[PDB]
């Protein structure tokens, strides 16, 4: 895709669209949460915290999960950097979208009106071949991701484990007022 | 493709055509709706409320459909911000790309003389394996997208549900004056 | 495969079979891998062939079986019921979806496992694709939901449970031994010698 | 696969056990029509006609469907040759195949009690490629051939070509009973 | 596909599958398309039953979508040349060369069943034409030269004008047994 | 390929050539038709109204056709702008390169000596799969707009609807002298 | 394909082309390869023993093949004592036409519809390698060239200039222009 | 492969079964599985006194498959005699311990070789159905070994050992360990 | 491949080494000829006319052929263009390559000493598939390339029409000097 | 790759490093000898006579070899321009490679101590597809191709053409000794 560039008054300085946004404190964080993408998110954090740690960051989510470790690494980098990170759901935040969605900052967690919000336990968080040895091992490695999932996604959303490990275990797809009334998130905006 | 380069004078600055022409409010959606080419509309209509929130914005629509989460990020996007949206089909305008064109501000969606659009039920938002209970989980989450979706093409359209629920059953196609007849446009461009 | 060859012994003289034809003669029938229209039709085949035979006699039906197609299992199970000579089921190694439907199926006190046999019992998954329209997958997936609740009911009636126990039952994987599945009333009896 | 094979009494005689059933007048379809499986059926039509041309035909079908062309040509001889062909439907009847499940003499068509019929509209008869002119050709002889099922589905049916035209536009899946009621089959055999 | 083997009683019994029982009762079958080896099978067929029975018909059943034309020539001259009449019937399909040789059957002894479908139009690529120009040149006059050809026996097996097959065979002409009847690429449609 | 860089003396700016004829006015339509090769032309047609409404568009057509809605939205463009667009024919105008030929504002349609011209009926605007019900639909849409581009393209000759009905059945090549006597092109340049 | 079976009064089945070869009827149909060349030449063989009198009759319905295949097919015909008849079915290109043009003078016949082309050879094999194998494999190919045309001129009783002209792209002849030119002597009708 | 005749004619895999000689080569599928099963049934009524003389050369296969297998062996009436030929790893190791007690051979320069279950099948689907074909292949990892440990006169200790990772043996060591009863030379 | 940079000496202007050749007057036609590398050098005919329509243009030829129709737009910018276009063979002209070889002004078409020239008629312009009525149109186009190729080639040649119709019926390779005589190029460069 | 950039002293000017050393007048031609990799190098030779027609170039070869046409157009520039070309082999000068290494300026060709140097008879100049009368004329071009090649290495070499068609007849492997001993090149560097 061709990313449009724009130009900031100041003399005048030309950004590539995002990067221009980025000066407003606004975090993208569009399709699968990958090493890479979810590296850049983090980059982006630290260097807003830098920038001002005091004034909100705007982490702006449209993507259907990807991997649960990428994800967590956004997700320390949220709440360990200084400044609130407010997070806005478009068109959807689903599995460790959604996790990363309702990490945001009590309060300060949004979704738009149309938007799609889904929460299940993880999949594969990679193969379980080999011996019978090995794929016990990355069994119970994958259930002690499900209950730390479910566990801070409890958290997240005031609600009982058991609640989370009811409503986790099948796609649970839910519209930005089900999304409220869950817990995940807090308001939705409309104009 | 190369995109050619065009010098504003003002001294002079050298843009590529597409932020040449963002400069004057317009943004594109050609091709797919997928969450890159979402997301760049997004950015767009973000960026030009925050330089004018009053002047409108001119949507060019060129698009076969897409992705339906994709394109509810466009769509509340065009209704959240301030500025109106006013949007035009070029080419065509089918699926999501119809109905983000009847998304646009009442009075200000437009179509040109031999546009085509074509309005239809959603096909798979995702596939639909795994287990019944999956499948069982995927059908419901369809068929709210459905409804959603007829239910916003009413209101755009001043119809009543039940029209659209006819005639979204199969491929509707529309020249621009159907569109207009029906309500997915307020005018059609000549000169 | 080489299937091997045998000598029946009559009057005489001497008939070579195959040894699946041999044991066919033995009113044996086998069920072996996945359930496809063809391997569902030549069961269907030899259970009607065997009625004929015998009408009287009991028909043994050897299951060692993944799973397959509902409609294809669906044809065995109606044949089973339909024809008058009880049909006998036996499971070897496995009898798994609808290979665990139809060793349920087996007449009343006849259903038998192999000690070391693995049975699993679970809600269909795709009985077809859902491409096409939403109109189109919500057909698709009525028919599966109806194909789903009566299969848990005639699991229910085979296995003399609740609806409601199936229902939970077969929401996952569920995994038996022969105990368990002699238990559950998926089986009557545990052969051992 | 192995076919077993059964011994006849009479001297012995040796058969397949596909042959052994084509002896008592049984005809299998199985599987998908096409040409190659349809000109069996004919071929064994035929031949039964000539041992008894008085005796009924037994036709077996566990089909999905297949070639129209394919199925025309086991239906125009099942009408033509003289004993009266009975259907019986296991497993299932879809497309074609619940066509020739209509298609058995009136009073001799039956279904298992879990059996599966489904009768719809066809679909591609052909590709529809090539020129505009091709494609108008092609249509136009499928909606003839649309026409031509509808046509002979409501006859076998005693039902008015109006509810044939409703009723195959989607898949449409009926259990034995309800194939009696719609009057695909005559009778549900259980013992 | 499995066969089925039928029993044949006689003087004694013989074992057949059903279609060489059926080839006893001189019934030629031509099934899917029309290549190299099922129109040999035909030919051979074909040459068998003259020998068996000169005066005696043979029964032509077809149901193909169409195939190779010097395959479908070799069919067609076959019919022509041997003594016994050839009659035609049409079983689900006989499009193209197949709707050819059903139309090549002897006069008054082509056959189509009720739902038939009889689909006539130009040929398409007898073979690629590639290379040189010169090298597409000539296929092209070969192509045209067959065109020409297939259209002419067809005028002459239907008592129609070179003119209206031209134009007919223009685009794939699709036609039920009665239009196919009243054309003239089949003489009767059986019902029982 | 590398684009060359041209300077243009005014101080000196540096050009890819294409950007530099754009200056000029020039718009180029190379190779296939597509959604995004469409809509830069559309952009430069646009920007050039900008520049100087009243000024002739130069464009240069190299194309052996592409998608109908991706040409028309260049069709209703060079039609709705206020300047002139003057049409060239470079080596071939194909299918809708042919159209967008024509479609050039009358007495300004050119063609080189040696360019080759190719009229026809649309192929396929898409696939025509699904039920009989969707191919029919399908089917009628195509037919619309085969009626749509032969009536236009007869508007832009000056000739009968059924004349380009006729001619456009089947591939029809032309040399420069005989569109222009059919009425595509208004001259042929040679220097 | 399904090989029908016949019955042959004497009862003895056979399957329907062995048949046939009961009637010193021998096919080539498809491609000539060395497998369906050495059928056709152990066939040939075969009907020499049964008797070495009485006609051969070799029905082809080929669009070409191997040269060399081809050759073990011609040398045969040539050397087994009974005139070897040949018969156009369908077509008969490149090797196929070589082999029907090879027919017993007098006893070349073709069917009235039968297409029947002559060309020189293409690859008898591909030409890699480096120059000086290019070069042997150039020069095979134009001995091979120059040996069809010059049997295919003896066989059509024309000059072997005719031929050089003539093969030197496809050239695509109905019954009548094959019986003009000299590949065939009698077009068959009933 | 062309399979020899001999002399009625048999094919040599006939004659040897018709001498109560089962071969199971090869990898263990539900097909080959099946075949062994129908031939160590025909043998039992042919004559339930004689012994039945299995000879394995496989790699190893299907644990169901190979459980049809086992089975049958335990529950004919006749002793079913193993023989390794070439290599009995896996499923092919468990058959051949399952043999009668004292009726399990191995040629000399055989490969014997045991280990815990590989993938039974794959594990994808949701984190809950992980957890259950994890929980099935625990099972069956128990099982076998018990059931090996069983067939060795070893504890189940020692099994859960020996068969953590591939363990090769030669004839001598199968026998010491309890795999097989007797290595065999003339 | 790496296209080194070079510096003008004027202050410094840094170009690609093409970019600089042009400036010279230098356009390359290397490898096949498309619509994309024929286009670029129409661009640059174009461009070189405006900067000095009375000095020679250079077209260094090195291709083995391509497209007639993106050649001939080539061919027919060359004709058009006010200033000569003097036409040089470097490694080989083949097929349309050996065509705008020839087309260069007469007494300007150069051959490197070893340069190796080949002309033949046309191969496929494009497929012949579909039915016999389009494979007739497309080898009768191909006929008229065929015949336009061998005038234009005998025109450039002081040849006759039927000595370029021998002469291109196969592959006609030949050497500067046999390409000199036969009156493709007119002088063969050495230092 | 990364190609390192490097900073002249002069102001400063920053080149990659190739740009750097065409500075001083070493050309590169590295890898199989292509189209665009040969007319790379007849572009900066052309460069570097106009920048001093007087000075030396050095052409670095480091090549396994490739077509014969694209090699050719280095060859006949580097005969033509005034300035002598010296050549240096660097790793391999295979095939072409060898023969533009021997076609160096007599007395300037050199080789680096480890160098290989390998000469052999052309392969496939081209397929030999077709008809025989095709194959024939490829054949033929081949063997001139192969005489003229022999024939100008001898004339490089000082020998007899006959040396040269033994020692080319298979794969002739050299060391720079071999070489220098053959009149390959004329000097092994050391420091």
């Amino acid at each position: 895709y061709l990313v449009p560039t724009v130009i900031e008054q100041s003399g005048e300085r030309a950004f590539d669209i995002y990067s221009r946004l980025l000066k407003e404190r606004i975090v993208f964080l569009v399709g699968p949460v990958t090493d890479e993408s979810a590296n850049l998110v983090v980059a982006q954090l630290l260097f807003l915290e830098s920038e001002n740690p005091d004034k909100d960051i705007f982490f702006y989510i449209n993507s259907p999960g990807g991997s649960v470790t990428a994800g967590m690494s956004i997700y320390d980098t949220m709440n360990f950097i200084k400044p609130d990170v407010s997070t806005l759901c478009l068109g959807q935040a689903a599995s460790m979208g959604a996790f990363l969605l309702s990490a945001g900052e009590k309060g300060k967690r949004f979704a738009l009106p149309n938007s799609r919000i889904m929460i299940h336990q993880p999949l594969i968080s990679g193969g379980l071949g080999g011996q019978a040895s090995d794929i016990e091992i990355h069994a119970r490695e994958l259930l002690k991701i499900k209950e730390k999932l479910n566990r801070l996604m409890a958290k997240h959303c005031d609600r009982d484990l058991a609640d989370l490990e009811r409503d986790t275990d099948r796609d649970n797809f839910m519209s930005a007022e089900e999304a409220k009334e869950y817990g995940l998130i807090d308001q939705i905006l409309e104009n």
